[PDB]
Protein backbone atom coordinates (compact mmCIF):
# COMPACT_ATOMS: atom_id res chain seq x y z
CA UNK A 1 0.00 0.00 0.00
CA UNK A 2 3.09 2.27 0.29
CA UNK A 3 3.67 3.75 -3.18
CA UNK A 4 6.38 6.40 -3.36
CA UNK A 5 5.47 7.32 -6.93
CA UNK A 6 2.54 9.20 -5.36
CA UNK A 7 3.76 12.64 -4.31
CA UNK A 8 1.86 12.73 -1.01
CA UNK A 9 3.27 9.30 -0.12
CA UNK A 10 6.80 10.23 -1.25
CA UNK A 11 6.79 13.47 0.74
CA UNK A 12 5.27 11.86 3.84
CA UNK A 13 7.93 9.11 3.75
CA UNK A 14 10.86 11.50 4.17
CA UNK A 15 9.49 12.51 7.55
CA UNK A 16 7.43 9.48 8.59
CA UNK A 17 10.08 6.96 9.55
CA UNK A 18 10.82 5.76 13.06
CA UNK A 19 13.53 8.41 13.39
CA UNK A 20 11.85 10.90 11.05
CA UNK A 21 14.06 12.69 8.55
CA UNK A 22 17.20 11.20 10.07
CA UNK A 23 16.49 8.46 7.51
CA UNK A 24 16.36 10.82 4.50
CA UNK A 25 19.42 9.14 2.94
CA UNK A 26 17.24 6.12 2.08
CA UNK A 27 15.48 8.27 -0.55
CA UNK A 28 18.56 9.88 -2.19
CA UNK A 29 20.97 6.91 -2.36
CA UNK A 30 21.52 0.31 5.36
CA UNK A 31 19.70 0.87 8.64
CA UNK A 32 23.03 0.71 10.50
CA UNK A 33 25.06 2.57 7.88
CA UNK A 34 22.62 5.48 7.92
CA UNK A 35 23.45 6.15 11.57
CA UNK A 36 27.18 5.36 11.47
CA UNK A 37 27.76 7.77 8.55
CA UNK A 38 26.87 10.57 10.98
CA UNK A 39 29.83 9.56 13.17
CA UNK A 40 32.29 10.32 10.39
CA UNK A 41 32.55 14.03 9.76
CA UNK A 42 35.97 15.49 10.46
CA UNK A 43 35.14 15.20 14.11
CA UNK A 44 32.21 13.81 16.16
CA UNK A 45 31.18 18.27 29.49
CA UNK A 46 34.99 17.89 29.84
CA UNK A 47 36.19 19.65 26.69
CA UNK A 48 33.51 17.54 24.98
CA UNK A 49 31.22 19.54 22.68
CA UNK A 50 28.78 18.14 20.06
CA UNK A 51 29.05 18.90 16.37
CA UNK A 52 26.35 19.30 13.71
CA UNK A 53 26.24 16.40 11.25
CA UNK A 54 23.14 17.15 9.16
CA UNK A 55 20.37 19.71 8.74
CA UNK A 56 17.06 19.10 6.93
CA UNK A 57 15.22 22.19 5.68
CA UNK A 58 11.96 22.65 3.77
CA UNK A 59 11.13 25.40 1.27
CA UNK A 60 8.01 26.31 -0.69
CA UNK A 61 8.89 27.47 -4.21
CA UNK A 62 5.34 28.72 -4.74
CA UNK A 63 4.49 27.31 -8.18
CA UNK A 64 3.73 23.97 -9.76
CA UNK A 65 6.81 22.37 -11.33
CA UNK A 66 7.20 20.06 -14.32
CA UNK A 67 9.77 17.60 -12.98
CA UNK A 68 10.87 16.22 -16.36
CA UNK A 69 11.86 19.74 -17.44
CA UNK A 70 13.69 20.37 -14.15
CA UNK A 71 15.59 17.09 -14.42
CA UNK A 72 16.42 17.68 -18.09
CA UNK A 73 18.09 21.06 -17.62
CA UNK A 74 19.71 20.57 -14.21
CA UNK A 75 23.29 19.22 -14.28
CA UNK A 76 23.45 16.65 -11.45
CA UNK A 77 19.78 15.63 -11.36
CA UNK A 78 17.97 12.29 -11.28
CA UNK A 79 14.27 11.76 -11.91
CA UNK A 80 13.05 8.18 -11.69
CA UNK A 81 9.29 8.81 -11.37
CA UNK A 82 8.53 5.10 -10.96
CA UNK A 83 10.88 4.83 -7.98
CA UNK A 84 10.20 8.19 -6.29
CA UNK A 85 7.99 11.18 -7.15
CA UNK A 86 10.65 13.90 -6.96
CA UNK A 87 13.73 15.22 -8.72
CA UNK A 88 16.96 14.57 -6.81
CA UNK A 89 19.40 17.41 -7.39
CA UNK A 90 22.88 18.05 -5.97
CA UNK A 91 25.23 21.03 -5.80
CA UNK A 92 28.90 20.99 -4.83
CA UNK A 93 29.01 24.07 -2.57
CA UNK A 94 27.46 23.88 -0.01
CA UNK A 95 27.61 20.11 -0.67
CA UNK A 96 23.91 19.25 -0.43
CA UNK A 97 21.07 17.29 -1.99
CA UNK A 98 17.59 18.60 -2.70
CA UNK A 99 14.35 16.73 -3.34
CA UNK A 100 12.03 18.72 -5.57
CA UNK A 101 8.33 17.90 -5.80
CA UNK A 102 5.82 18.76 -8.53
CA UNK A 103 3.89 21.03 -6.12
CA UNK A 104 6.91 23.30 -5.68
CA UNK A 105 7.79 21.92 -2.24
CA UNK A 106 11.53 21.34 -1.79
CA UNK A 107 13.44 19.41 0.88
CA UNK A 108 17.13 20.31 1.25
CA UNK A 109 19.56 18.12 3.19
CA UNK A 110 23.27 17.67 3.79
CA UNK A 111 24.40 21.01 5.19
CA UNK A 112 26.26 21.23 8.48
CA UNK A 113 25.32 24.79 9.46
CA UNK A 114 22.03 26.65 9.39
CA UNK A 115 23.53 29.33 7.16
CA UNK A 116 24.82 26.69 4.74
CA UNK A 117 21.35 25.17 4.70
CA UNK A 118 19.73 28.49 3.79
CA UNK A 119 22.31 29.42 1.17
CA UNK A 120 22.11 25.99 -0.53
CA UNK A 121 18.31 26.30 -0.43
CA UNK A 122 18.53 29.71 -2.13
CA UNK A 123 20.80 28.21 -4.80
CA UNK A 124 18.38 25.37 -5.60
CA UNK A 125 15.54 27.90 -5.94
CA UNK A 126 17.67 30.06 -8.24
CA UNK A 127 18.52 27.03 -10.43
CA UNK A 128 14.79 26.44 -10.92
CA UNK A 129 14.12 30.13 -11.67
CA UNK A 130 16.88 30.06 -14.32
CA UNK A 131 15.33 27.04 -16.06
CA UNK A 132 12.19 29.15 -16.36
CA UNK A 133 9.78 28.85 -13.46
CA UNK A 134 7.98 31.39 -11.30
CA UNK A 135 9.70 29.86 -8.31
CA UNK A 136 10.28 32.17 -5.37
CA UNK A 137 12.33 31.29 -2.31
CA UNK A 138 9.60 31.29 0.35
CA UNK A 139 8.96 29.71 3.76
CA UNK A 140 12.40 28.44 4.69
CA UNK A 141 12.13 26.23 7.78
CA UNK A 142 14.78 24.10 9.43
CA UNK A 143 12.97 20.83 10.08
CA UNK A 144 15.61 18.66 11.77
CA UNK A 145 19.15 19.05 13.10
CA UNK A 146 21.32 16.00 13.71
CA UNK A 147 24.35 16.23 15.97
CA UNK A 148 26.94 13.77 17.11
CA UNK A 149 29.20 13.47 20.08
CA UNK A 150 31.88 11.21 21.52
CA UNK A 151 32.33 11.10 25.31
CA UNK A 152 35.56 9.09 24.82
CA UNK A 153 34.78 6.32 27.32
CA UNK A 154 32.82 3.05 27.08
CA UNK A 155 29.23 2.86 28.35
CA UNK A 156 27.58 -0.01 30.26
CA UNK A 157 24.51 0.06 28.00
CA UNK A 158 22.97 -2.88 29.85
CA UNK A 159 22.83 -1.02 33.17
CA UNK A 160 21.58 2.13 31.54
CA UNK A 161 18.86 0.24 29.67
CA UNK A 162 17.60 -1.04 33.01
CA UNK A 163 18.17 2.04 35.17
CA UNK A 164 16.60 4.37 32.60
CA UNK A 165 14.20 1.80 31.11
CA UNK A 166 11.45 4.44 31.27
CA UNK A 167 13.28 6.58 28.66
CA UNK A 168 15.13 3.79 26.85
CA UNK A 169 14.69 0.86 24.52
CA UNK A 170 16.99 -1.79 23.07
CA UNK A 171 15.49 -2.39 19.60
CA UNK A 172 18.23 -4.22 17.64
CA UNK A 173 16.07 -4.33 14.48
CA UNK A 174 16.37 -0.50 14.51
CA UNK A 175 19.71 0.15 16.20
CA UNK A 176 22.48 -1.99 17.79
CA UNK A 177 22.88 0.37 20.73
CA UNK A 178 20.45 2.15 23.01
CA UNK A 179 17.63 4.46 21.86
CA UNK A 180 17.21 7.18 24.48
CA UNK A 181 14.03 9.28 24.19
CA UNK A 182 14.62 12.45 26.15
CA UNK A 183 11.60 14.40 27.38
CA UNK A 184 13.08 17.89 27.79
CA UNK A 185 14.28 18.80 25.23
CA UNK A 186 12.42 16.29 23.01
CA UNK A 187 15.49 14.62 21.50
CA UNK A 188 16.32 11.08 20.46
CA UNK A 189 19.83 9.96 21.36
CA UNK A 190 21.34 6.91 19.68
CA UNK A 191 23.97 5.71 22.11
CA UNK A 192 26.72 3.31 21.04
CA UNK A 193 28.65 1.18 23.52
CA UNK A 194 31.88 2.97 22.58
CA UNK A 195 30.62 6.34 23.79
CA UNK A 196 29.67 7.81 20.42
CA UNK A 197 26.24 9.42 20.23
CA UNK A 198 23.95 10.63 17.47
CA UNK A 199 21.35 13.23 18.49
CA UNK A 200 18.29 13.93 16.37
CA UNK A 201 14.95 15.68 16.45
CA UNK A 202 16.18 19.23 17.15
CA UNK A 203 14.72 22.36 15.53
CA UNK A 204 17.44 24.58 17.05
CA UNK A 205 21.05 23.75 17.80
CA UNK A 206 20.55 24.82 21.47
CA UNK A 207 18.44 21.65 21.95
CA UNK A 208 21.37 19.52 20.73
CA UNK A 209 23.58 21.06 23.41
CA UNK A 210 20.91 20.81 26.12
CA UNK A 211 20.37 17.11 25.33
CA UNK A 212 24.12 16.51 25.54
CA UNK A 213 24.43 18.47 28.77
CA UNK A 214 21.58 16.46 30.32
CA UNK A 215 22.90 13.06 29.19
CA UNK A 216 26.61 13.51 29.99
CA UNK A 217 26.28 13.10 33.80
CA UNK A 218 24.06 10.07 33.20
CA UNK A 219 26.63 8.39 30.96
CA UNK A 220 29.42 9.10 33.48
CA UNK A 221 27.43 7.13 36.07
CA UNK A 222 27.48 4.24 33.55
CA UNK A 223 31.11 4.45 32.48
CA UNK A 224 32.47 0.94 31.93
CA UNK A 225 35.57 0.62 34.10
Amino acid sequence: KTNLANEDEAYEAIFGGEFGSLEIGSYIGDQLEMVTELLGGDMVMSGIVPTLQNIVATVTLGCRLDLKTVALHARNAEYNPKRFAAVIMRIREPKTTALIFASGKMVVTGAKSEDDSKLASRKYARIIQKIGFAAKFTDFKIQNIVGSCDVKFPIRLEGLAFSHGTFSSYEPELFPGLIYRMVKPKIVLLIFVSGKIVLTGAKQREEIYQAFEAIYPVLSEFRKM
